């Protein structure tokens, strides 16, 4: 199995989740902070220069079969989209071990 | 050494850290949105089905050595469970290389 | 590639981000809750003892290319250690596949 995470724009949540149930998929979303080409306003406050501006992205974690993945990163990748920056990253990781814990 | 990521019933992590204390296991918790065959209210809103319930989850992340994570999967799992929908997942990930911060 | 994951003193990431930009590094960061060595305030109410106090935590996840993640994970142990409790973890995951939603 594959543990795709896709950091997305917050907006495209629910066009990701409708391509997702496109393909047969259950996902966890997390509410995060993004630091990248794409920065916030700061603020010089005792030696440090403090973020007083942040970009709130999603991030979708979604377990899939082998057999699934490589579309499920494609489908993410084209409902996320956009093509301006702060698009945001897909990291597919591999699953050594899943189990449903209501069945075992 | 191998990362357990365990998404539950937020009512039930008290459960599990004992299970996981009994062991020998440190922890790290966040709270997420759960989508699966468990759903929220919605509401139509300028052409979209906005989610006006939403499915609070607790994830566990805790990582640990190879000879205890088959152990750690199934009190985890056995402590989550309540047979009703809703229960989660447990997804256990590779970890490479972990180091400690307070000593390197 | 390699996803580098670290939870963190609170008060150190703008230090440890400091740490990445000087290696050419992206990220992305969560708010988690920390259990461990270092211990927060319970109080017993019905049958539980519930947590009162808790120790926030910053969770620092970017993935960097196999030949500089060495050099990203001591960046970080060392910018984030202080010599106390509660310093945390770096969890070094491999990342079978990695995508730029902005072009694909
Ligand atoms: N190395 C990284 N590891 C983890 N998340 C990253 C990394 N780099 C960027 N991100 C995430 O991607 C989000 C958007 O990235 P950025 O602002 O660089 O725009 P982008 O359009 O994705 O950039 P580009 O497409 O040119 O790589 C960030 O806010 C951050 O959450
Ligand atoms: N593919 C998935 N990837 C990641 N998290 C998932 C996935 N499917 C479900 N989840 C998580 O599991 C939680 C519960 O799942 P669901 O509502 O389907 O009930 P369940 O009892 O776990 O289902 P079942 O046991 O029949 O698989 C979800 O709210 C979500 O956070
Ligand atoms: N097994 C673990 N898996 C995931 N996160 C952990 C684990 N153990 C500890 N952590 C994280 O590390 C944070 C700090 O750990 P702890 O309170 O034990 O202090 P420490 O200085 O890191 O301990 P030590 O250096 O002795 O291992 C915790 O609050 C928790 O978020």
């Amino acid at each position: 199995m594959k543990l795709v995470m896709a950091i997305i724009k917050p907006f495209k949540l629910d066009e990701v989740r409708e391509a997702l149930t496109s393909l047969g998929i259950g996902l966890t979303v997390s509410e995060v902070k993004g630091f990248g080409r794409q920065k916030g306003q700061t603020e010089i406050y005792r030696g440090a220069e403090y973020s007083v501006s942040f970009l709130p992205k999603v991030k979708v974690e979604v377990a899939v079969s082998d057999d699934q993945y490589e579309q499920v990163v494609e489908a993410i990748q084209k409902a996320a989209n956009t093509g301006r920056i702060g698009d945001g990253k897909i990291f597919v990781l591999d699953i050594a071990q899943a189990v449903r814990i209501r069945t075992g």
